[PDB]
């Protein structure tokens, strides 16, 4: 028999190969950091000094031959191509006439970014998260973002993902135009430019490579050589985990909206469209897109953009379009793929689209109820309640009324049944409907007790400006709270208010709040009664789920509500 293969594994990159290539200690254009290969080049170097080399050699991987090629001499190099990831026990054999001798088995590491050559994670999540058996139809969202493996120190292995079917990940930039971005300070703008370097406009890019895929992990056994690091290879390796998870990429948001106002002009949704095919190709372990335009016709971050008779068509075209091309991916690859959207639900913003026709192409609509009040002005009221509260006037909340002047209000109030129902209304069906729920406050100072025009409700105050806090508070910016800080440092565990602040509920609202009458300070937020409140109005209409803006501010108690709330409902998943 020739002398059997000896595997050089130093000339065959220790056999670590990878269908994907990413810059790890630079920042250049997306194009030029990201490269995917739909099948792997695979080079294994292998000796036969002594003996006879033999005429041809094959590639075994688990027993299974994968490959054959001319033995050259001494040293060969086998060469071959190969498309599914994984880890596999690799022999090299060398034939001829006499008989064949093969190597001792060695494993090969083949990366892809289905995390099909990852073990499942390992987690690390709060205990607080407890442990439910919810319904497998029901929507349990949240989304995670991108940013918050910095100062929030919010990791991928720290998500409840037993208690989730869906994690949005927020967010995808579309390159294009992008002032709202510079309202964030910092890099963001500029870490946008350099990404968007050698890119076609209306394409989208990963914002954030330190964070999406070169920052090492040692709770997911990174290394520096790893081909593939960050969130996105712990995402790999938690859809290894659970496998019937659904992980989406959240496209836009607030600061990210600006591109969406030219998709009037279909040419732009058309280079959009296929960028995302080709990001969906690269990444596989997402499982769909979530368009977060924010919003149709205006009132965004973007005070000069805008279009209300144009941009609602553009958004239902959009929704055709990226249908056409989704069901071309699950032609290709025999998935199932998701199409979603997170939209405003003020009247003003839902009365910009018909989603009467939007919606067929759409597996589900996040319903954005909440961020109703907030500390960009002086108002308070409650960001997320599902009902007209207290404090409102008479005729403010279907909007017959007037206001203080005797103005007409212009619409119904913000509140979540004043949105839902004027989905419902027009066919959007229950079962594609997912409420939102807050993992945060918004809040107030200066809301003294001599404001109240009601003694009993600080909802009827004035404000005199944000509320203010540091990071360890949860006040990543003025006038918003984490959830897990207003527990913290306003609620206490007995949930019977500290540190001056005071518990209270509008019942009618289904809204909580925490007031400190001394320093005028007042926090709107979603806590475990208005979650409860919302999963039982969610069961009553037939709605879709729950979702969760943003789990890192979460302690456990708002998902735990959720599935609280939730308890022994089913529905229909669209179809
Ligand atoms: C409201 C919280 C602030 N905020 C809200 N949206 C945000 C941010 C933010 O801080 N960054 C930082 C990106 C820098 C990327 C890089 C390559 O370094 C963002 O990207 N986005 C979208
Ligand atoms: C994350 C941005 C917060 N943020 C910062 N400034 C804001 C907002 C906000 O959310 N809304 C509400 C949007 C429309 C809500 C509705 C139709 O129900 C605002 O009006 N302004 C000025």
């Amino acid at each position: 028999a020739p002398t059997a293969p000896s595997i050089d594994m130093y000339g065959s990159n220790n056999l670590q190969f990878s269908k994907i290539e990413l810059a790890m200690e630079t920042t250049s254009g997306y194009n030029d950091m990201v490269k995917y290969h739909e099948l792997a080049k695979i080079k294994v170097k292998f000796n036969q000094w002594s003996g006879t080399s033999g005429d041809t050699y094959n590639v075994y991987f688990d027993g299974v031959k994968v490959a054959t090629g001319a033995i050259t001499g001494s040293q060969t190099t086998a060469s071959f191509e190969y498309g599914q990831g994984g880890l596999y026990q690799m022999e090299i054999e060398a034939c001829d006439a006499t008989g064949c001798s093969k190597s001792a088995p060695v494993e090969i590491t083949i990366a892809d970014t289905d995390g099909s050559h990852l073990k499942p994670l390992t987690m690390n999540v709060d205990p607080n998260n407890k442990s439910y058996n919810t319904d497998p139809s029901i929507v349990m969202g949240t989304y995670f973002v991108e940013w918050g493996i910095y100062g929030r120190d919010y990791t991928v292995d720290n998500m409840p993902v037993d208690n989730l079917t869906h994690i949005l990940y927020g967010f995808i930039p579309i390159c294009g135009p992008n002032e709202s971005v510079k309202s964030v300070g910092g890099n963001s703008f500029n870490a946008l430019q350099t990404a968007c370097r050698g890119v076609n406009d209306y394409e989208v890019v990963i914002h954030d490579p330190w964070a999406a895929y070169q920052k090492s992990f040692p709770q997911a056994g990174h290394e520096y050589s790893t081909p593939i690091k960050g969130n996105y290879a712990m995402l790999m390796a938690l859809k290894q985990r659970n496998p019937d998870l659904k992980i989406i990429p959240s496209i836009g948001g607030w600061t990210l909206s600006d591109p969406f106002y030219d998709f009037v002009d279909k040419k732009n949704r058309d280079t959009f469209v296929a960028s995302v095919k080709k990001f969906l190709k690269t990444w596989k372990f997402y499982d769909g897109v979530d368009i977060d335009w924010e919003f149709p016709g205006g009132g965004g971050a973007a005070a000069d953009k805008g279009d209300p008779v144009n941009d609602g068509p553009a958004y239902i075209a959009l929704m055709r379009e990226l249908r056409v091309m989704l069901d071309e991916l699950e032609a290709e690859t025999g998935r199932t793929y998701e199409l979603t959207s997170a939209i405003g639900v003020g009247y003003d913003k839902i009365e910009d689209v018909d989603y009467a026709d939007a919606v067929q192409y759409m597996d589900y609509i996040f319903a954005m109820t909440y961020d109703f009040y907030g500390g960009w002005n002086n108002v308070p009221g409650h960001q997320t309640a599902l009902y007209c509260g207290s404090f409102m006037r008479p005729g403010q909340c279907d909007g017959g009324g007037v206001d203080e002047n005797g103005e007409p209000y212009k619409g119904p109030a913000y509140t979540a049944d004043n949105g839902i129902q004027l989905l419902l209304a027009q066919g959007v069906p229950a079962n594609k409907l997912v409420l939102g729920t807050a993992m945060y406050g918004r809040g107030w100072e200066g809301v003294t007790p001599d404001t109240l025009t009601d003694p009993n409700d600080p909802m009827t105050g004035t404000a005199t400006g944000k509320l203010k806090g540091s990071t360890a508070q949860g006040v990543w910016e003025d006038g918003v709270i984490d959830y897990k800080g207003i527990k913290s440092f306003m609620l206490g565990a007995n949930n019977t208010g500290i540190n001056g602040f005071e518990y209270g509920y509008d019942a009618q609202a289904e809204a909580p709040w925490v007031w400190n009458r001394s320093t005028g300070e007042l926090i709107t937020f979603d806590d475990h009664r208005s979650v409860l409140a919302k999963g039982n109005y969610a069961k009553s209409l037939g709605l879709a789920g729950l979702f969760s803006w943003e789990i890192d501010a979460d302690n456990g108690d708002i998902l735990n509500a959720m599935h609280e709330g939730m308890a022994g409902g089913v529905v229909t998943p669209p179809n």
